[PDB]
């Protein structure tokens, strides 16, 4: 505009412990033009495992922290959806 | 529904060196209806100081202006500086 900020939208998994990055600590984002991936900061919350059912609904999932671009334990117990 | 990811949209100042956080390394974000501030991660690009295009000088859309870029260090924008154009 004359007063516009630039928006960046990034995509996470919902959980009882907040928005989670993936196990590879690399989030998909989009600017008003393009799609790209950004590495999560160290210690951001990230998904370690999803306790899927063989068969919709929330699942139990375990939650870690990013450590140098990969999700590390020890795990915390959450529900994800 | 449960196939959707959760989007988080945060708002930055654009520049020749990419999207910038402010000098306090804290940005405005939106999740669904909630508006809130999040701390920028260490090493994110940020404005070192109070740079802006003075309202009087405006005569163009997205009129660009000189600005200085540092990196976030423990919630404050730190040098060394880089020279950028912001808009």
């Amino acid at each position: 505009d004359y007063t516009a900020y630039a928006p960046l939208t990034c995509y996470f998994t919902n959980s009882t412990l907040g928005l989670l990055a993936p196990p590879n600590c690399s989030v998909l984002c989009n600017s008003t033009t393009t799609w790209f991936n950004e590495t999560s900061p160290n210690n951001a919350s990230c998904l370690l495992t999803v306790d899927f059912l063989t068969q919709n609904q929330p699942y139990n999932c375990s939650v870690g922290h990013c450590d140098n671009g990969t999700c590390a334990g020890p795990p915390r117990h959450a529900q994800c959806w």
